[PDB]
């Protein structure tokens, strides 16, 4: 095994060097009232990492629209990072606009538990989604061999943000859940007094005292969510390789 | 601040009580040469959890076609599990065909590190993807308030199996990656002599020494993957609560 | 091979989650000047436990008349508890008015020694009778396979209360003792004086120095108690399965 | 707190001195295929204990009818045991047919956890129901100041034996349960499949997959049980104080 | 071996439960100005002990006349002590005036070294003769099998009181000594001047320097003693067995 | 605060210097099949000790007839023992037949706990009565100031020897007990079977279950016993001082 920070803990305090200069996590993001997705990759100048970083750049304004910043992690140098970014701009025509953490001896890696058994020296494809309070809201561990579905990360942070906003719980596959479509869920009641009270109010739709829901999501909220998935699903019109 | 087993490690050898009887992990699945997805949820008779089991159930057929068995996990007794399975069948019309671990003391949860600081007692929405060799291939930790995208887990397993058999890495957002679409990446070369040999071989497409792909996935394997993501994106015709 | 709190000891301080919310034992019931009977059962949605919970419910008023609150305890979740109470409301037409502690990591079970060699995960049929001072006055440990006789818990609480207020001890089988029927016993002399003085006063009936009694219980007290045992003893008029 | 033996363990191995001789527990009873009730009491030449010993005495033939021996426990000298047995036979005309353990150094008291906070020198009113395999089946800790209800102890072994004999769980207040009367519960299913094999079968009366019962006990078996409770209920016609 | 209090040591400080209620040894008898005789015995309702307590009772006046209180001791409950005194009065017609300590743990027994090799649980026939100042003056240990000669116990206290008050030593078998009859001995001189001065004064009878004596006891003091030994020697008038 | 040998322990092994030569205790005496009576005394050339040795001396034949040798004990030299013995022979005209131990370093004093708070140098007036199996049967500790009653030591050995051979216990003040005179007590029964078999047999006279006796002592044994106490009681005809 190996240690990781846990959902509901504040992200570990740490000063990191990135290719945008030094930043203290998670405060930098907290102080701007912003979320950050931090995401690790094994090595600059490798192809899946490239496809991955292009995906994240291609959706930068989708993440800016939600008040979420991006930050890569990798044990390559700051000089390695800027030359890789220069490659991608040159050979693919994409500026990579967000900073990348440099971590040469593996300190930040070790701290976030990003060294698994594939490799003693290269991080896995780890994802830490953090809220404006500086709290880890979700963690994904993808291997070396498999690139992430960046659109699922978007659905997470939108869904989470509606949840806290609307005091609600998000069903499976939202906003295309097969039971209650784009319905958000009301936290199950923890006493019999709330159970009965809630039922009597008919302020909600109900399958039973625990499963109560409604559609407080704005039309645009739901479309923002559904675009994320339409895009994930859509075969690409042109490929960025046919202009390189 | 929490211990977990790691990508590349054997799934911890344990015996567990399920509402289908006692089974050894990962032994039970290795014997049959099946992969398995093990997912946790905080309690029976909660609503986000109910959506997840129904999602997993509607896709059971899909998982079975890949050779993936499913197994749930929570701290509730077997007697809750079967009473919650019964409730779902009478209210939503869906039989849940896969076993659910019962872990009333939190033994299995502490061993897989599914007790995050959202709860001392209730498991978070963990996902372990284990191959037929009994090795953890991917781990997802969603929280209490957010249901999972079950179609992403299908993509993950499909991609990972494809990667293994074709001896390839899988680009971001496959099979709809913006650079090489449904192409699979040749693992990056680890010497310049190799890199040069590869370019001269002529037999891959290449953006550079370290970025070669081809399209070795069958037409069918790709449309299977593409269906997963499209189902995820579609707004459903019939909601399941309606015909209660 | 197990530790338990002892008769004469204050019930141990603990905050507990119940399906009526968080409460501190024994402080919650001491506050109100009330006795309480905490009782435990293996698991929700199990038949014997169900029969027991009905039987306690049907005697709720008998217990309220005595100033006795009831509280349940299992390792099932608050969401299992309410789902069950509801099953009982709808299948049997009986509403469980008293709270049930949920205790999903076995903290309370372990603290009260309610885990015995029949099961490591599920609690035996323990009964704790605590007076209004917060003191443990009786303990019953029944097993999985055998339901309790609730009327005996009624008899136990009633007699103890009489005993307390009347400064009297209570013969076997009270108030149907073959030697003194509904009599109550003078605590035996602890000296020769007390013995020869008592026998000289005609305050009491006697068989010897140490066996002295009187009949100080109101005919109401004694009918309350005999009413309990008569119910225990009577083949029931109609079953609750019959009008389901 | 203080340590006790637990339901489902072998009765601790011990050689005890009784007023019938030295015997080994549980071997003496086991080797005769007999169950035993070991019950304790603070002191000889005290009135409540006296009501209790007379209470077991009048029920000796009903215990023998069930295959059950009795044995007492007190820190008094085997000399006190006989004098006190004499007194009772003299001044009440009842002979106490069964042994009483002498425990002058409270060795057996301490091994059985029968010295509570009440008295450090005198045992509480403990009851260990031990079966034909020397396995503890039930424990009951009554205080100094409250006689036991010996017929509940008859109801317990009667029910345990029926449950053993017929492979059944005994409902609350059996054989007069408000729900199924004299019915005996089929232990609930532990898997989704066993659960459905039960219902489709139609072999038993059911409220749901977990709540299944039949009437396997004989009419003599049920009358025996009832007789016990009716004896508890029925007001005594003659008191034994009337013929000192 | 075993530990005992020593002749010349202040009686150990202790609070005892007795059948006349709690008292504090030796201060209880010190503050009253009285000597006391503590005597252990094995067990209540045994015959030797019975004979000894009657012998003590039948001499209670002789002892009170001398300013000496009796107190027994044995491991039995206060409750046996009362029943045993009651039997002695009903069957033999003597009532036991003096207290009997209850030592049901063996605390006083261990603390006075009265648990000897014959029995781990029952006390031997110990005797402590404690003076006005609360000092142990003499100690006798008789076994289980041999009742004491109580008139020797009276001789001892009488002889000590004359010794103490008259400033003298008491010869062998006083007051019937082969050599000096009722005479009391002048403590041997400890110097030359003292031995000279003694011989020359003829203040005493003397066989030599060290052996000197006079007769300074009153006729009462001597007759009171001779009478103790007379009682011991004289076969009894009428036996207390031919009346009950 | 003193270690001593116990009733029921073998007298301790030791090689000792006496004025009849060196002897191994208790082996020297267990060899001859003879009991023995060890009596320490403060110091040679002191008056009480002399009167006590004269007394022991005058009873030498009474002791020999019983099968019982004597050994005195004292921290003075062999040479003081002989010089003192000679003084007695000259001045009182009694030869001391029995040996006396010399203990100048107080080893034997120490080893038998005869060094009490009266004096840390001079042993008190202890009496060890040892049987032919070399086992301590009785102990008496007297002080400096109080000479022993040697007739009681004779009564003890006679009574003890009788009780051993006859398999009886000895009442108080035997052979002149106020209840049963010269009777000897059947040791009390330990079972209920034994107790009532006794009552109906009429093998013995009985006050109750536990109290039975008979007169199995020969006329000679009783007179021997009763002439011991006669002597104690009787005012001596001629004192031995008168002819010095």
């Amino acid at each position: 095994p190996g240690s990781i920070p846990l959902i509901g803990e504040r992200f570990p305090e740490m000063e990191v060097t990135t290719d945008h200069g030094v930043i203290k996590l998670p405060d930098h993001y907290v102080s701007q009232g912003k979320w950050f997705v931090l995401f690790s990759h094994p090595a600059d100048f490798t192809p899946v990492s490239t496809t991955e970083f292009v995906s994240f750049a291609r959706r930068y304004e989708d993440f800016q629209r939600l008040g979420v910043d991006l930050i890569g992690l990798s044990v390559d140098s700051v000089f390695s990072h800027i030359a890789w970014k220069e490659w991608i701009e040159r050979h693919i025509g994409v500026r990579i606009p967000f900073p990348i953490i440099a971590d040469p001896q593996g300190t930040v890696a070790r701290r976030l538990g990003l060294l698994h058994a594939e490799s003693a020296t290269h991080t896995v494809r780890g994802v830490f989604i953090v809220d404006a309070r500086g709290v880890i809201r979700t963690m994904l561990y993808y291997p070396m061999e498999l690139g992430r579905l960046v659109d699922e990360i978007l659905r997470i942070v939108k869904a989470l943000k509606l949840g806290d906003s609307l005091k609600r719980a998000v069903p499976a596959d939202w906003p295309n859940n097969e039971i209650i479509g784009e319905g958000l869920i009301v936290p199950p009641p923890t006493t019999e007094d709330q159970a009965r009270a809630r039922m009597e109010s008919g302020q909600y739709r109900s399958l039973d005292w625990w499963f109560s829901w409604d559609t407080p999501a704005s039309r645009d909220d739901v479309e923002e969510a559904r675009r994320y998935l339409r895009r994930a699903a859509e075969k690409p019109a042109k490929l960025l390789y046919e202009e390189a």
